[PDB]
């Protein structure tokens, strides 16, 4: 049978699913590790022990335990990201969409979801891989990984909760794809990992980590970079938050053993309930449990690894959306609301910058404020709002990614950069939020090809080009069709720094993506904060 | 006789001079102090002892001893500022142009020349007061004052060379105008002092100095402000340069008395020859001997005097020219020359910023550089050149003046601000220098009304409006004709901050003159340099 695949962990049975008036196979909920429950909670994952019989892979698996957004009950804009399956610590599974008839050896794409390292699911409707597997003829995999304290509690030195275990979950799923994807018609020497936000940062972390470099061929990073200020913490800061988490649950705190023991007896929801109480600052865009710079997964600081070329050398395709600050300002800064235009007062403007650059002293907060204020119109509410969106997005996503691409390109084998700014025709979030985080995922996964979703024809066309760029790049290291007639996405070089806009209009090539602001965030502000 | 005036210091005899096909009287070279020669060198000036007979006031007096520009022999652009009379320490005289027939009691205007406190003359062709006395029916006075070491050598504590004596020379001439201008038909209760560059800064210093406030009614400041970073030094820095000047002339240095004694035996040219060797930094736009913040002429720091309203409350009219950096960059920064377009390399751009902000540490030099560099085109030679012009002009003239006007306006009785940007039709300096320092003096003094000078008709028209604005303001505290039909120059208020452009086109009103850059120079850079 075409839905029966024999793998090294055992036999797996899929299900035929319909797609755009045709059908493909889907193997959902394949386990790739032992359930990390009980005394295994916080521990490195272990490989799934082979099984006898046939694993029923016809339905989505549980989603990892995580914070659930309840800010807008009923609003599809936020609910679409929440877990859509029961939550469970038993959640280490992966999903595979396979073209039909079964390929013999084709390009494999492995999706890594975002969610700030504190949430995320591989089973969301926006991540359904059938449209892309089907259209681009690729075997599409989406993996899963522990988030929150479950995936990132870090007591460096201890082997019981060493940190980075969520990164090891991703790695294990990639090891499983490397070892078994051939049986699904996938080419293991051509796997491209790709992900967005924390997923984009994770992709970059596997590029840096010696232990992960050999499990894939190429990478795509969307609105996420490994050096993002919210993506990692030192071992000391991780230890500090683990202890603080412990203090919030009345734990015995005088040994890592007592602390861990205590945390392991607590129900998932008890950890999730106080997880935000451990942040060191009153901040925005900062998450409690994230990767730690431990000397193992990451041998040295990310910046020195980047400077010395200590990373996998291959091709990468990456980019950002125009409005990377909107979402977090809405959720956490004063003056913003979902149902108003959110014009921001000078007073809220400054409270916002304070929330956005937590680690800044006053001279630093003054530098950011000077840098983004138009002093001829300092009380313009729209300018203040838009200014904050740029500050949050530049500082947290755009400038860290521009720093990463410029550093990577000096040693890599090819870089392609994009700036996605298509203005949705079907606004679900208010208009002031602009081209919000994740809106491009809809095109990468080809949702515009389904009529019942109401996208414009030009959006369907945009979706097909994006999907073909991603897939062609995954197959070859180049998003462009060899000798095609379409406009050529240029390679980004350390000298000319070209990138393209990604929207419904004729491709336009630009240079030095947001250099003016990024020289401020990557060069000036840091030197200033270090002097003072 | 109309050319014979009897004053409190004695009888004075003038000369009839022709002007625009008519004639007025001129009393040139009237002495207002004892010659500050010999043991009087460096000392406070003393009042001129009355004389018997008739003082021949028919020819210009000597010019004070000073550095002579020889950078461009023959070039009229530079030669026009050099002394045009014998130089002599015996130089404390004033000139008066009086309408004919003699007024009974009219508006008096007193001109104070610029020259960085190290040079300047009241006898230059650009300062000939006949066109303005004649056209606006004002009694026009130009005074003179000691410059360089002769006027500003400062050994605070000593009564032999206390500092600020050049400022006391100006004051004495104003005391003489206050006491005698009635005999020339001048109204002593309506004297407006006005000056440019160091002359503009001096005007502001008389506004601050309790000892000078009662000698005049109103003030006009052009490209000069009392708080300009080059306009004053602390008593310690003045003492330091006096000692260093002494060391350059082999003086006995162990007592102010020995030092002064030594400096007094030296010929004028010996002091002028080493005067530039005492600057503390490799700088641009810094002069050796300038006013000192001594606790007398200035009771406390200029900034605290400005904050507390410790200054004369009256009306003021002031402004800048578009290109206040050109002249000093030409003379002192690498990459600039008079006969090339002076496109500036990135390398010279940074050497220039270094020369322009002498007192800056590296984080500071980085802040200026970030602030004026367009990172999408960092190697554009024209942008780099123009960027330097803005840095020099903003830092040295525009931003200090904007700080002064905003502070003054909080307590003053009326402020009028201008931004002069007329593009000369008769370029004498290269075009890249733009609307250079002092080009507006030509219009204030009405040179465009004389045909042999070749100005365009619209320039003659501009000259007549400027002269009438200055004169009407001097007469009334308002540059505008009561109920006129011409566009109204608006009052500058702390709230709306309006100013006008001054050029050959229809008056255009703007707001917040260069706020963006001046918030950087007046607020951010200083806080940064103080932290670090
Ligand atoms: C990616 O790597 C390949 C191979 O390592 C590079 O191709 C080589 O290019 C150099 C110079 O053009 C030639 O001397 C070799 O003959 C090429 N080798 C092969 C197998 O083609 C290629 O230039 C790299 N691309 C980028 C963007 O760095
Ligand atoms: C300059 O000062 C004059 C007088 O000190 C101000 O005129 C006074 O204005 C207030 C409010 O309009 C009145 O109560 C007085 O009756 C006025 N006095 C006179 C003599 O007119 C004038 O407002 C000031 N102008 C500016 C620009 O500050
Ligand atoms: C990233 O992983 C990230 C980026 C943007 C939002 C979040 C919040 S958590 C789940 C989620 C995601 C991944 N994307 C969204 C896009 C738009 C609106 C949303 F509500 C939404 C949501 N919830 C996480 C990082 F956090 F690293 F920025
Ligand atoms: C000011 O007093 C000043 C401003 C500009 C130049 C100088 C140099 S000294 C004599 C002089 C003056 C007053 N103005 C000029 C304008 C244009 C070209 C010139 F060559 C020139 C000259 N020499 C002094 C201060 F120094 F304070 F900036
Ligand atoms: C797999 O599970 C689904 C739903 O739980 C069920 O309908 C289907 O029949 C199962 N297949 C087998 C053979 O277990
Ligand atoms: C004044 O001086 C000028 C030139 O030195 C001379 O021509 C003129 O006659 C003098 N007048 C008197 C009366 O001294």
């Amino acid at each position: 049978s075409e839905l029966l695949v024999n793998t090294k962990s055992g036999k797996v049975m899929g299900t035929r699913v319909p797609v755009l008036s045709s059908h493909i196979s889907a193997f959902l909920g394949i386990p790739f590790a032992e359930p990390p429950v009980g005394n295994m909670r916080f521990r490195r994952p272990e490989p799934k022990k082979p099984w006898s019989g046939v694993w029923n892979a016809s339905t989505y698996p549980n989603n990892c335990q995580q914070y659930v957004d309840e800010q807008f009950p009923g609003f599809s804009g936020s609910e679409m990201w929440n877990p859509n399956r029961e939550m469970s610590e038993d959640c280490l599974y992966l999903n595979i969409w396979v073209p039909s008839p079964r390929p013999k050896s084709t390009t494999v794409m492995v999706w890594i979801y975002g969610g700030g390292f504190y949430s995320g699911s591989s089973t969301l409707d926006v991540y359904n891989g059938k449209y892309l597997a089907y259209t681009e003829e690729v075997v599409l995999v989406s993996l899963s990984y522990r988030v929150g304290a479950f995936g990132f509690l870090a007591l460096h030195g201890s082997q019981e909760a060493p940190g980075n275990v969520g990164l090891l979950d991703q790695r294990m799923a990639l090891q499983w794809v490397h070892d078994n994807i051939q049986f699904f018609g996938g080419d293991p020497k051509t796997v491209t990992i790709f992900g967005e936000s924390a997923g984009g940062a994770s992709v970059g972390m596997h590029i840096l980590s010696p232990g992960s470099r050999d499990l894939f061929r190429r990478a795509i990073l969307q609105s996420g970079s490994p050096n993002c200020p919210w993506a990692s913490v030192s071992v000391a800061e991780g230890r500090r938050r683990a202890v603080e988490l412990g203090r919030n649950l009345n734990c015995n705190l005088n040994s890592d053993e007592e602390l861990i023991h205590c945390l392991r007896e607590k129900k998932p929801q008890e950890l999730i309930d106080v997880e935000w109480n451990v942040l060191p600052f009153d901040s925005i865009f900062r998450f409690s449990f994230v990767p730690v710079i431990d000397g193992e997964f990451f041998p040295t600081s990310l910046e020195s690894m980047l400077n010395s070329g200590n990373f996998k050398k291959t091709q990468i395709l990456l980019g950002v959306n125009k409005d990377e600050g909107s979402f977090f300002l809405l959720y956490g800064a004063p003056g913003f609301s979902k149902d108003s235009e959110s014009k921001i007062s000078r007073e809220d403007f400054m409270s916002g910058v304070k929330l956005s650059v937590p680690h800044a002293n006053d001279l630093g907060l003054d530098a950011v404020t000077l840098q983004y204020t138009d002093w001829m119109d300092d009380n313009n509410g729209i300018k203040n709002r838009d200014g904050l969106d740029d500050i949050v997005g530049d500082h947290n996503v755009i400038c860290p990614l521009m720093h990463f691409v410029n550093k990577y390109t000096k040693f890599g084998n090819g870089t392609y950069l994009y700036f996605f700014n298509h203005r949705a025709s079907n606004l679900v979030w208010p208009e002031w939020m602009g081209v919000i985080h994740g809106y491009e995922i809809e095109f990468v996964f080809g949702l515009p090809l389904v009529k019942e979703l109401n996208y414009t024809a030009e959006e369907e066309a945009l979706s097909r080009r994006i999907m073909h760029y991603w897939a062609t790049f995954a197959k070859t290291g180049n998003p462009n069709e060899p000798h095609s007639q379409e406009s050529k996405w240029p390679l980004f070089t350390t000298k000319e720094q070209k990138f393209i806009d990604l929207n419904t209009e004729p491709m336009k090539v630009h240079q030095r993506l947001r250099v003016q602001m990024c020289v401020f965030w990557n060069q000036f502000l840091p030197k200033l904060l270090n002097a003072t």
